[PDB]
């Protein structure tokens, strides 16, 4: 599957800004993950992190097509990857 | 991970006119499949065949990130999903 491993130091996300639709601001969390399935060495990716969500921990991990559709001339495509342990 | 099931109609893929990069014609053939895990009933979505490759025949499916990538930001996104039997 889309395999990743959250590096050590990316074991805590950030508080930033952010606004759903400019209805009301929302300062959620943002973390990183390293894939490598579609490359041998890790590729730092980006990764949301949800406020009761404690950012991605350490461990191998796989993203989740929950953030996936499918439409647009019939055409899959990540809404929002969310990202998982490998397990 | 993304399932999906190529209906019993869906199991011959279609050859269509085609242009890598405006270098060569190549009409590839398509193919369709019904993905559900981010939707109960199936969803009838496109799936490229190459040619050597059979269209998917029926079976239960996963797409393959193979045709994903990591960057733009640091936003994963599929570049052309390869769906595979679920196995």
């Amino acid at each position: 599957m889309i395999k990743v491993e959250i590096k050590p130091s990316q074991a805590q996300f950030t508080t930033r800004s952010g606004v759903s639709r400019q209805g009301k601001p929302y300062s959620l969390n943002e973390q990183l993950c390293y894939v490598d399935l579609g490359n041998e060495h890790p590729v730092l990716v980006k990764i949301t992190l949800d406020e009761g969500q404690p950012a991605y921990a350490p461990g191998l991990y796989t993203v989740h097509l929950s953030s996936f559709k499918v439409g647009q001339f019939g055409s899959l495509m990540i809404d929002r990857l969310r990202l998982v342990p490998a397990k």
